[PDB]
């Protein structure tokens, strides 16, 4: 088991880097239109920014916008939310099938990092319950996209925005949404407590069972509910659509309410012993990755 | 820290399906050749298999290689070490630079883990000191390749051949030798123990203090020679390269030797702590990796 990225091929050829002024950051190159953050275009980032301000005074021509070696010809910018719809004159005929899409809690995609305008790393990654994630982001990100594959198209879901104080990583979707409601604001900005996400750990416990990692299994059962008041307590989500988890209890012959007792128990450590080759729970395997990296199933 | 692949789309246009009679796997396509293991000609999987033989009643018409949607023309083919190298009569237009190369021990390397000739996921690894990786291969993943991007170029390293019974999974160069020595045989074949990477553990408690995680590090030095002594006996490898981590104990005013010497004394646990999000020494990122991740150099 093997956390994965889906491939970033069809992303990589939108990627472009956009430079307003004194800042240089990464955009997204779809039809004729150019997305970034935009605080690429705030003259001063000491203090409170006033966005409107900041776009009444920018000058189109202060924008260079380069694919690969070739600059585009801006015609005209628009802000929405905390991003900017910059048009150009050429359109990307490399842009893909796609959609945007918003992301929920818990939900899985991938992220390229990129600098400069090009593609740097690729990794998969689940937008936390406190809408942050831990990317390996360093300065010169803002921009890099994240993605999911589905169907044949590209679900665009994800535009780096800014670092918090501790280390965790917000963005916004392409609506100009940022995720958590935070600010593109040069202030300390606090997020909530993370919790780890239980549909993915019962999914990794089932993964477990298939390789036959079964030392920790036992036959006692937690009901749900029961289950659910413990989490609220210890920093779990709460347990949801247990009807999901039907293939692999049938393939396997375990309930889930088995595994959320398992959880209860294994949270207080593994005791020196491992699973998968993990030394404590991991929450980062959908059930989805789990089906398909172990029957190819989608 | 995050585990990241380098981006994928330079080798996903040369992958292809490559099918003989029954059996489908991948190929690279490079130039006017298709790379693939040589398995795919072997009639019988069930016993031990005489390749001299089967490339001796090998037949050409029964080849079908796809790339995308168009099939490519087979003109011939012959057989070096464990690869079969297919003539083609088309060119692939989009052959990036490259180069095989032979990985060593510890090497870390990037797998696009592809089926049917189609890429579905991209991650990192590191080849180990048994010369088996931990992939997450199932069938039809055999031809899956293996890559470093290096100085605007793309390093080839590995072709995807065989999983053993313990479920780690070996590869072979592009030249056509099996990392380690195992064979395209349908016996059981056991790996070597393998070994926690050392100069790995102490790039990973280098980027703990880069964090300001530090609650394990103590003033006590451990010297390399008696470090070694210890590894020797308790599955680790030697120390070796210091100069390369010279840079971080300069950056960070933390030498080596203490480093060992935590190496030594976490090996038996965290006492219910973490380092960087784990709760066991971590040996799957290179000084390579942390540099270019929380400084972004090469
Ligand atoms: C865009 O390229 C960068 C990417 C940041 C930088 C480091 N790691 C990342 O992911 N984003 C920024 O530089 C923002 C700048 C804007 C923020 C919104 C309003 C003004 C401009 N800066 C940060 O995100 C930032 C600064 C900072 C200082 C100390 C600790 C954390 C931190 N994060
Ligand atoms: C190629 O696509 C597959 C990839 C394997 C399949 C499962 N997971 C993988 O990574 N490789 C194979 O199918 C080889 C084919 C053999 C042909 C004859 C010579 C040796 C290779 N089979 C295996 O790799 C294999 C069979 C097997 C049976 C029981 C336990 C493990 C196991 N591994």
């Amino acid at each position: 088991l093997r956390k994965m990225a889906q491939p970033s091929g069809f992303v990589e050829k939108c990627v472009v880097r956009v430079c307003y002024g004194n800042t240089v950051l990464n955009g997204l190159w779809l039809g004729d239109i150019v997305y970034c953050p935009r605080h690429v275009i705030a003259s001063n980032t000491t203090s409170a920014i006033d966005y409107d301000h900041e776009y009444s005074i920018m000058r189109l021509h202060n924008f260079s916008i380069i694919s690969g070696t070739a600059f585009l010809g801006v015609v005209g910018a628009t802000m929405h939310g905390v991003t900017l719809k910059i048009k150009v004159s050429q359109t990307n005929m490399h842009t893909p099938r796609h959609s945007f899409r918003t992301l929920k809690s818990g939900e899985g995609f991938n992220i390229l990092a990129c600098y400069d305008g090009c593609a740097q790393g690729v990794f998969g990654v689940n937008m936390r319950t406190n809408w942050t994630i831990r990317g390996s982001f360093i300065n010169g990100a803002c921009g890099s996209p994240g993605y999911n594959l589905k169907n044949g198209e590209v679900e665009f879901v994800y535009m780096h925005q800014i670092e918090l104080g501790s280390g965790s990583h917000v963005g916004s979707s392409f609506d100009g949404v940022m995720y958590g409601g935070f600010e593109d604001q040069p202030n300390l900005q606090v997020e909530s407590a993370n919790q780890m996400l239980t549909v993915n750990v019962v999914a990794f416990l089932y993964a477990a069972i298939l390789n036959g990692c079964t030392w920790w299994l036992k036959g006692e059962k937690l009901f749900v509910e029961h289950y659910n008041e413990w989490a609220q307590a210890n920093g779990f989500t709460a347990m949801n659509g247990e009807d999901a988890f039907s293939i692999l209890a049938a393939k396997t012959g375990v309930c889930v309410e088995r595994l959320l007792h398992a959880i209860q128990v294994l949270n207080n450590g593994f005791g020196g012993k491992q699973i998968l080759g993990y030394s404590s729970l991991n929450d980062e395997f959908s059930i989805n990755e789990v089906v398909k990296q172990m029957f190819g199933v989608n």
